[PDB]
């Protein structure tokens, strides 16, 4: 089918206005390039970080009423990278609309140059981009949307962040709503992911929901060492997904495999008269709740980590 947005060689951003304060869910690479910033960086704010002591007020006031408005609109305004070079921007946004007809995103595209344009140079720069747009949509249509829900601590974004850059981030932050993207080939075809990062804490309950309307698959995360995450599987992340989702596919995913086996922590559980969470009562959990897949994984080693998002994509695509 149509082309995936990788290939698509322009500047743009897509964003998802259900998300509090419209945060973006893709970036292209050009866009990095222009901007200096990374995808991490990027992935999970809202664009307003481009403007700066030049850029026109009543321009961006024109866009977030647009945005409001849920209408498209086109504009030249002064931006800046991330170390502070100015460049104008001859911006164009378009709302995307779900089958329903529903907005679901907002795309926006940027075409960069030193100069304010006008008469024939802006005539041509306003249809280089409004067609973009038209393109970048098409393509986004196969985006796959994934959401990760699971207790505090239990690792979604170590693995998100591992997956998606190989590091290892380390010192818990906990999360209120941040994204990440892959292009993974899946039986030889290039496919688009997006990965919605989301709060553990019971007190983020009235908005986690925000992020899964038009899900295509979930992954329900618990530590393989915290068992009372794994109990939450069944008492609280199964309940609310299937509540706003009755029918998206589901993957249980085990976390931390590679503390399962480490010394300190087998025995730090065992202090508290438990033991990890083994691979046949992760399968079990899962074949109670109905997922399609149950997968363990370490963010810290890496082990499994590939087949998680390998399997996420198939659920999709390849549903049996
Ligand atoms: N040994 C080991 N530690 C891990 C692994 N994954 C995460 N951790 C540790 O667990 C802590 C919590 O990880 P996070 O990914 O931040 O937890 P979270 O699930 O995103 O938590 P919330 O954002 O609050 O919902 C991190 O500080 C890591 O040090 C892992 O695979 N192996
Ligand atoms: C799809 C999308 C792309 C955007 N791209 C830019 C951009 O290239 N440059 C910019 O200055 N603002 C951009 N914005 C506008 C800001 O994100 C924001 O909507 C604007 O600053 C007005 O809202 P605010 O007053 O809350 O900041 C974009 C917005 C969306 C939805
Ligand atoms: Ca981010
Ligand atoms: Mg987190």
């Amino acid at each position: 089918l149509a082309t995936t947005l990788e290939r698509i060689e322009k500047n743009f951003v897509i964003t998802d206005p259900r998300l509090p304060d419209n945060p973006i869910i893709f970036a292209s690479d050009s866009f990095l390039q222009l901007t200096e910033y990374s995808r991490e960086e990027i992935l999970g704010r809202n664009c307003r970080f481009l403007q700066g002591p030049e850029t026109d007020r009543a321009t961006v006031r024109k866009i977030r009423d647009a945005i409001d408005n849920q209408t498209e609109v086109t504009v030249q305004l002064i931006n800046y990278t991330k170390s502070g070079k100015k460049f104008w921007n001859l911006f164009h946004l378009q709302p995307m609309r779900d089958q329903k007809g529903d907005v679901q995103y907002f795309i926006g595209v940027q075409l960069d140059g030193t100069e304010h344009v006008r008469d024939a140079a802006e005539r041509e720069g306003v249809m280089l981009i409004k067609k973009t747009a038209e393109n970048i949509d098409e393509a986004a249509k196969e985006l796959i949307k994934c959401v990760v829900v699971g207790d505090g601590a239990v690792g979604k974004t170590c693995l998100l962040i591992s997956y998606t850059t190989n590091a290892f981030p380390g010192e818990y932050i906990p999360t209120v709503f941040d994204n990440y993207s892959a292009n993974v080939m899946v039986d030889g075809k290039p496919v688009n992911l997006g990965l919605w990062d989301t709060a553990g804490l019971e007190d983020y309950d009235r908005l986690r929901p925000l992020s899964y309307p038009q899900t295509d698959v979930f992954l329900i995360c618990f530590s393989l060492v915290s068992p009372a995450s794994f109990h939450h599987v069944r008492a609280k992340w199964y309940p609310e997904v299937r509540h706003h989702c009755p029918n998206t596919p589901i993957i249980l995913v085990g976390t931390k495999l590679d503390l399962r086996d480490d010394k300190d922590t087998i025995e730090k559980l065992k202090e508290k008269k438990l033991t990890p969470i083994t691979y046949p009562q992760g399968l079990a959990m899962a074949k109670e709740i109905g997922a399609v897949k149950y997968l363990e994984c370490s963010a810290l080693t890496q082990r499994g980590l590939k087949t998680v998002f390998d399997e996420a994509i198939r659920a999709v695509l390849c549903p049996p």
